[PDB]
């Protein structure tokens, strides 16, 4: 593989879709489903880059990012935020030194399942 | 599994992403990478529904759809078009009886690879 990528999102659908995308390109994906798990993964299997969901609970992506970037063992790992909408100018500004960019999450699965169910399920 | 779904797209990235999405939901995906292959698959392993890429070459999705819907062995299989942009009113109109709806293809992989490469590749 070339480059290890930690994928952090609370949706196992989103995580699996990113895993497929990364694997086809020979990136090595590792996964986490919460910010708490993300931090454990950074300590155990440090990646070359993190993809980090903004939402999530009980710790969100921004709060997780603060812990990543404050803990001196992990601060130099680049982070791309995973978002449902573009970052506001205020967010891009404030977090500029902490993040490299953002990636909009795919929504396709919602439209895909809805369309298939509408056709094939008993109405 | 519940429902067999034939995924037809010339991008093996797009096909693999749809396969992952369908599998998580217990749909049974089968794949094809051209309209010619799509027709072979319909004859060998008839699915409950087809997801059909509009573009492609040397036969496009519209031309493949015409063959699906004209051949009496396959005409009753529902089809969802896979598109890079919404169908025009003219397309939705003309092909209304042939198709159930369309699904916009995800673009995430392009943004994902570009962002990771920009960070990690030697500039």
């Amino acid at each position: 593989s070339l480059y290890t990528i930690l994928v952090v999102d609370d949706s196992p659908m989103i995580v699996d879709v990113f895993v497929t995308m990364l694997e086809r390109g020979g990136y090595r994906p590792i996964t986490a489903f919460s910010g708490e798990e993300c931090l454990e993964a950074l300590n155990a299997t440090p990646p070359d880059l993190v993809l980090l969901d903004i939402m999530m609970e009980p710790m969100d992506g921004w709060e997780t990012l603060e812990r990543i970037k404050t803990d001196p063992a992990t601060r130099d790992i680049p982070v791309l935020m995973l978002t449902a909408k573009p970052l506001t100018p205020e967010e891009a500004n404030e977090y500029g030194s902490y993040i490299e960019d953002y990636i909009l999450k795919p929504t396709t699965h919602h439209q895909l399942y809805e369309a298939i169910e509408h056709v094939l399920a008993r109405r």
